């Protein structure tokens, strides 16, 4: 670790590398032995030794996913602009934010999910050293001598695992050009660090996920329902559907992000080593190398999810100040927003010129897209009804609003299981006794379909009874 | 009580009265020696003791209070619109109402407030014969004997107690046309019966109270905020007003009203016998005579105030529907409402016609009155902001909507505070040592009116310091 020499994707080698092969197994398993209607999605690719189609290697499947980050980026807004909404964004997370105790390394510790990755050096799962207080053993070495360097505010270098996604996939990227979605994995010294610097702001944060636009932390269900009826007091809607958010980002700003989440939280000083680490030209550990990656989002730890919330509402405020020339805090009194990573929901009252909103998106090196696919602008609309949010459409009666899962992703549902890891998607669980409150849930949201739909759903079992009566679990599922 | 004979105050005499003369003392005490500003409001007339007035006796003001019931009724709304709305209003609680378990004797027992009286016939203190489970002594008797009629599916006459409300007035209610406002107090047999009957409905009511318009039992402070955000959606806002709202009722609305709360109840039959009871002519005990008081709002026991909201939403649904000719249930669909009582807030879509619309108040016998006093018709404004509900302005910023109390009765809960009932309301309290989360609560209204005003009533102690930043308690009493 040196300096860089060599070139893998386009991207500098700084280092040999250290991370597992890439996984050739999926989680889901067909529910039934029947044969999938025609156009079904299906696991993502599984590799060489997927017997659905002869592909690509793994490897150059992810080698496709790295080429954005080497794209030249997009242009900073006009510095004048920038400042005075990072200003105004500050200020408004300064009059709502309830200040918060620094988080102590045993809280830091507790806040991790231990069902994931440890990532370098280990890359083990992390329960796997787990007493059920505190790490042992290696990961209890790694997680301590990293509390040690963030106490003493000296800097780490992070480095991050490469992986691939394992989701349902529409049949194209399977039969077609093959893709699959790239995942950043960071490992448990950053996790410890980051958990500690940004926990207590991340949680002041959530804590205000309705009246603050960023809402990491929100329940569809619970939350909804205020969201939506708030972004229902503004005229125009839209929703700029971004093509690779996380790869067009350019650090600048989410350097501008991050000083932000540095100066709203409990230890600013000690944060700020951290955030530096994190804002770095990055360590992305392939396989057979760790390359540079100096642009795009780093997405590995506990809090870059809000990071990057907060750098899409930067962004955003950017391109309707530049375009409707008025102040980022008058912006914000005439308009409600809402920001989970890349997923959008934009409500104004003001008047915005959509070709210009647009090319300014494009400007700062962001891939909006229409929802027809056709050659831009975006558009918008003037009812939120058909807008969608964390995959739920926005749906809107007499009772409120609320978000409705569509029936494909329910039908989706009932066609697949999750369960351990596997070569063979159409495999069917021997198990055969799963999906506890996940039927209920699914019938629940099946009855905001309607009885026709729902009575169809509700078939059924098993392989316990009975099908509760559709107006029973329509209001359980709307209301208290 | 075998037939009338005899008149008081223009309505027909009964039976001998058994209730105890109207109070001399108010509760309100001085928070000090000063002279009150001129203008200031001061506790309601004491009587023929009261000196800071010779004016007529509490029974002549009580006297005066009791015309309202005797003026002829309004017309019924027409009947093809008034069996639709009720249909309306019904379906809509089927579809929201979670179901429940009936209540239980000691379940309606524990619901009574036990700090006021007991009515007829031994007007105690509840809490002087209940051991933290039950009734006992007197109390226990008249609670087990009407718990057995409810079982039993009997009647049972109601017997209330006609009182003159304590509270802060405007000074010319005082120095003026003196004027105090008549209270109805339930007996606890009714108490019992009402509560067993129709407490659940009312619980299942009140989880509804953000997505249903009957808002008892809401949290200005946490509900307000989505209650308001809702009637933002729509675009004109007004209320009407009224003066008299209880007086003015006609018992053919109010049984229409019953009949959904019998419906909607887990014991329809046994709950049928119950509001039978409370509709028909009602005794109301004045000291010397129980007069019959056929006509107005008996309001009582537990569940009166969700039984007027209800006539109130009957009533609104009503008028909008015979004006804009658009169906009731559509009318809710392009409306929101809010009801508590007399208090109302509507807001709406729909182009209503508020010259047709207050001539349609007006023909039910209701007395809608102008923001400007003077002679009709009530008007619509398109900004929410202006409008109030629960004695509380509704103001909105860039974080939401909510209700803020107006300086005035800041500062007046500043000049007066509650203690033990006295005669001479400028007296000081002498124990100089009370309000506690009271004051608190007074710093975090005045915060939401600005650091200048903040700034002021921060004055402030005592006879423990000290004084919250501004920032801190404005923030506090807006988010989480
Ligand atoms: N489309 C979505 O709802 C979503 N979920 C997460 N992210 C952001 O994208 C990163 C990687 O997917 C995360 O860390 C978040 O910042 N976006
Ligand atoms: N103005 C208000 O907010 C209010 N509060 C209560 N009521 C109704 O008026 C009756 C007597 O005041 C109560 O039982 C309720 O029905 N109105
Ligand atoms: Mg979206
Ligand atoms: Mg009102």
């Amino acid at each position: 670790l040196p300096r860089p020499s060599g070139t893998y994707a386009g991207l500098p080698i700084a280092d040999y590398g250290d991370a597992p092969p890439l996984s050739t197994k999926t989680m889901f398993w067909r529910t039934s032995p029947e044969k999938l209607p025609p156009g079904a999605w299906e696991p993502a690719y599984l590799g060489s030794k997927d017997e659905r189609v002869d592909g690509p290697s793994l490897q150059q499947v992810m080698r496709d996913q790295l080429k954005p980050y080497s794209e030249p980026r997009g242009l900073l807004p006009p510095q004048e602009i920038l400042d005075a909404v990072c200003d105004a964004i500050e200020n408004r997370l300064e009059n709502t934010l309830e200040p918060q105790k620094p988080w102590t390394f045993k809280k830091a510790c507790e806040s991790l999910d231990k069902n994931t990755s440890s990532g370098y050096p280990y890359h083990k799962q992390k329960s796997k050293d787990w007493t059920g207080s505190a790490f042992i053993g290696d990961l209890g070495d790694q997680a301590t001598h990293a509390n040690n360097m963030y106490e003493m505010g000296k800097s780490m270098r992070p480095i991050y695992t490469a992986a691939l996604k394992d989701e349902l996939v529409k049949p194209d990227k399977i039969y077609g050009k093959i893709k699959k979605r790239l995942l950043w994995g960071s490992d448990l010294g950053t996790m410890i660090r980051a958990a500690r610097a940004f926990g207590p702001f991340c949680d002041a944060l959530k804590e205000t996920c309705i009246f603050n636009p960023i809402r990491v932390g929100m329940s569809m269900n619970e939350d909804g329902p205020f969201i939506f009826a708030r972004h229902a007091n503004f005229r125009y809607h839209m929703d700029a559907d971004y093509t690779r958010w996380d790869s067009t980002q350019q650090r600048a700003i989410l350097k501008r992000a991050g000083d932000i989440m540095v100066r709203l939280s409990p230890e600013p000083d000690l944060a700020r080593v951290v955030m530096d680490d994190l804002l770095a030209p990055s360590l992305l550990d392939v396989g057979d190398y760790k390359i540079v990656v100096e642009e795009g989002l780093p997405s590995g730890c506990p809090c870059t999810t809000q990071l990057n919330s907060l750098a899409h509402w930067i962004l955003t405020l950017c391109a309707m100040v530049e375009v409707t020339r008025v102040d980022p805090d008058i912006v914000m009194q005439e308009s409600e927003f809402s920001f989970y990573g890349d997923d959008e929901v934009v409500s104004t009252n003001l008047e915005l010129d959509m070709v210009k909103y647009t090319m300014a998106l494009r400007r700062y090196g962001l891939l909006p897209t229409r929802a027809d696919k056709e050659e831009g602008p975006l558009e918008r609309r003037q009812t939120l009804q058909g807008i969608s949010f964390l995959r739920r459409a926005i749906v809107g009666d007499q009772f409120g609003w609320y978000g409705r899962l569509d029936r494909a992703s329910i039908d989706r549902q009932l066609l697949w299981t999750k369960g351990p890891n596997h070569q063979n998607p159409f495999e069917t669980l021997p198990g055969h006794a799963q999906r506890p409150s996940q039927l209920m849930a699914l019938l629940g949201e099946a009855a905001m379909h309607g009885e026709k739909y729902y009575r169809t759903v509700a078939s059924r079992v098993s392989k316990e009874m009975v099908v509760p009566r559709h107006r029973s679990v329509l209001r359980w599922v709307r209301f208290g």
